[PDB]
Protein backbone atom coordinates (compact mmCIF):
# COMPACT_ATOMS: atom_id res chain seq x y z
CA UNK A 1 0.00 0.00 0.00
CA UNK A 2 1.00 3.62 -0.62
CA UNK A 3 -0.31 6.03 2.01
CA UNK A 4 1.73 8.91 0.54
CA UNK A 5 0.02 12.16 -0.36
CA UNK A 6 -1.73 15.34 0.80
CA UNK A 7 -5.04 14.34 2.36
CA UNK A 8 -8.20 16.38 3.00
CA UNK A 9 -10.95 15.26 5.35
CA UNK A 10 -14.42 14.31 4.08
CA UNK A 11 -16.01 12.84 7.23
CA UNK A 12 -15.46 13.01 10.99
CA UNK A 13 -17.51 11.12 13.59
CA UNK A 14 -17.33 11.13 17.40
CA UNK A 15 -14.37 13.55 17.81
CA UNK A 16 -15.79 15.57 20.70
CA UNK A 17 -16.90 12.36 22.45
CA UNK A 18 -13.31 11.05 22.25
CA UNK A 19 -12.08 14.29 23.85
CA UNK A 20 -14.66 13.97 26.62
CA UNK A 21 -13.37 10.52 27.59
CA UNK A 22 -9.79 11.91 27.61
CA UNK A 23 -10.95 14.49 30.14
CA UNK A 24 -10.70 17.68 28.07
CA UNK A 25 -12.90 20.45 29.49
CA UNK A 26 -15.84 22.07 27.70
CA UNK A 27 -14.13 25.25 26.50
CA UNK A 28 -10.94 23.53 25.33
CA UNK A 29 -13.13 21.02 23.49
CA UNK A 30 -14.94 23.81 21.69
CA UNK A 31 -11.60 25.18 20.44
CA UNK A 32 -10.26 21.74 19.45
CA UNK A 33 -13.35 20.59 17.53
CA UNK A 34 -13.50 23.75 15.37
CA UNK A 35 -9.80 23.58 14.47
CA UNK A 36 -9.88 19.82 13.80
CA UNK A 37 -12.65 20.13 11.22
CA UNK A 38 -10.20 21.44 8.59
CA UNK A 39 -6.80 19.70 8.98
CA UNK A 40 -3.99 19.61 6.43
CA UNK A 41 -2.47 16.10 6.43
CA UNK A 42 0.77 15.13 4.67
CA UNK A 43 2.08 11.57 4.60
CA UNK A 44 5.41 10.43 3.12
CA UNK A 45 6.05 6.68 3.01
CA UNK A 46 9.23 4.83 1.99
CA UNK A 47 8.58 1.15 2.51
CA UNK A 48 7.83 0.66 6.20
CA UNK A 49 9.10 4.13 7.16
CA UNK A 50 6.53 6.88 7.66
CA UNK A 51 6.42 10.62 8.25
CA UNK A 52 2.99 12.00 9.14
CA UNK A 53 2.30 15.73 9.60
CA UNK A 54 -1.14 16.82 10.79
CA UNK A 55 -1.68 20.56 10.89
CA UNK A 56 -4.41 22.83 12.29
CA UNK A 57 -4.52 26.52 13.37
CA UNK A 58 -4.07 25.46 17.05
CA UNK A 59 -1.77 22.42 16.95
CA UNK A 60 0.54 20.65 14.52
CA UNK A 61 2.09 17.21 15.09
CA UNK A 62 4.85 15.53 13.08
CA UNK A 63 5.64 11.89 13.75
CA UNK A 64 8.38 9.68 12.28
CA UNK A 65 8.26 5.93 12.72
CA UNK A 66 9.25 2.58 11.28
CA UNK A 67 6.61 -0.17 11.55
CA UNK A 68 7.60 -2.60 14.31
CA UNK A 69 9.95 -0.18 16.08
CA UNK A 70 9.01 1.70 19.22
CA UNK A 71 8.82 5.49 19.10
CA UNK A 72 7.60 8.38 21.19
CA UNK A 73 4.67 10.66 20.35
CA UNK A 74 1.69 12.15 22.21
CA UNK A 75 -1.91 11.15 22.73
CA UNK A 76 -4.60 13.34 21.04
CA UNK A 77 -4.99 15.44 24.21
CA UNK A 78 -1.21 16.02 24.33
CA UNK A 79 0.29 13.49 26.77
CA UNK A 80 3.66 11.80 26.03
CA UNK A 81 3.46 8.11 25.18
CA UNK A 82 5.49 5.23 23.76
CA UNK A 83 3.94 3.86 20.58
CA UNK A 84 4.38 0.70 18.52
CA UNK A 85 2.83 0.30 15.05
CA UNK A 86 2.23 -3.11 13.43
CA UNK A 87 0.56 -4.30 10.22
CA UNK A 88 -2.80 -5.72 11.30
CA UNK A 89 -3.26 -6.54 7.62
CA UNK A 90 -1.67 -5.56 4.30
CA UNK A 91 -3.46 -2.18 4.12
CA UNK A 92 -4.00 -1.49 7.81
CA UNK A 93 -1.61 -0.35 10.52
CA UNK A 94 -2.50 -0.37 14.21
CA UNK A 95 -0.73 1.55 16.97
CA UNK A 96 -0.77 0.68 20.66
CA UNK A 97 0.08 3.55 23.04
CA UNK A 98 1.46 3.45 26.60
CA UNK A 99 1.64 6.54 28.84
CA UNK A 100 5.18 7.43 29.88
CA UNK A 101 3.92 8.77 33.20
CA UNK A 102 0.60 8.58 34.99
CA UNK A 103 -2.66 6.81 34.28
CA UNK A 104 -5.59 7.34 31.95
CA UNK A 105 -7.83 5.66 29.32
CA UNK A 106 -6.20 3.05 27.09
CA UNK A 107 -5.60 4.73 23.73
CA UNK A 108 -4.74 3.56 20.22
CA UNK A 109 -5.06 4.58 16.58
CA UNK A 110 -5.33 2.79 13.22
CA UNK A 111 -4.82 3.98 9.61
CA UNK A 112 -6.07 2.04 6.64
CA UNK A 113 -6.29 2.44 2.86
CA UNK A 114 -9.67 1.37 1.52
CA UNK A 115 -10.52 -0.19 -1.83
CA UNK A 116 -11.93 3.09 -3.17
CA UNK A 117 -8.66 4.97 -2.63
CA UNK A 118 -9.60 6.71 0.64
CA UNK A 119 -7.89 6.70 4.05
CA UNK A 120 -9.70 5.82 7.28
CA UNK A 121 -8.19 6.97 10.59
CA UNK A 122 -9.66 5.66 13.84
CA UNK A 123 -8.70 6.94 17.27
CA UNK A 124 -9.73 5.07 20.43
CA UNK A 125 -9.99 6.01 24.12
CA UNK A 126 -11.26 3.11 26.22
CA UNK A 127 -14.50 2.15 24.44
CA UNK A 128 -15.10 5.33 22.44
CA UNK A 129 -14.02 5.32 18.79
CA UNK A 130 -13.54 8.37 16.54
CA UNK A 131 -13.70 7.73 12.75
CA UNK A 132 -12.24 10.19 10.22
CA UNK A 133 -12.14 9.64 6.44
CA UNK A 134 -9.88 11.42 3.96
CA UNK A 135 -9.29 11.61 0.23
CA UNK A 136 -6.24 13.04 -1.53
CA UNK A 137 -6.46 16.74 -2.42
C1 LIG B 1 -7.26 18.14 22.42
C2 LIG B 1 -6.76 19.56 22.69
C3 LIG B 1 -6.37 20.49 21.76
C4 LIG B 1 -6.49 20.31 20.29
C5 LIG B 1 -6.39 19.18 19.58
C6 LIG B 1 -6.50 19.05 18.15
C7 LIG B 1 -6.77 20.29 17.28
C8 LIG B 1 -6.42 17.82 17.61
C9 LIG B 1 -6.49 17.55 16.18
C10 LIG B 1 -6.42 16.29 15.77
C11 LIG B 1 -6.46 15.92 14.37
C12 LIG B 1 -6.58 17.03 13.32
C13 LIG B 1 -6.39 14.60 14.04
C14 LIG B 1 -6.40 14.01 12.69
O1 LIG B 1 -7.31 14.34 11.89
O2 LIG B 1 -5.51 13.20 12.37
C15 LIG B 1 -5.90 21.93 22.15
C16 LIG B 1 -4.67 22.32 21.33
C17 LIG B 1 -7.05 22.94 21.88
C18 LIG B 1 -5.51 21.96 23.65
C19 LIG B 1 -6.44 21.22 24.56
C20 LIG B 1 -6.59 19.79 24.20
Amino acid sequence: PNFSGNWKIIRSENFEELLKVLGVNVMLRKIAVAAASKPAVEIKQEGDTFYIKTSTTVRTTEINFKVGEEFEEQTVDGRPCKSLVKWESENKMVCEQKLLKGEGPKTSWTRELTNDGELILTMTADDVVCTRVYVRE
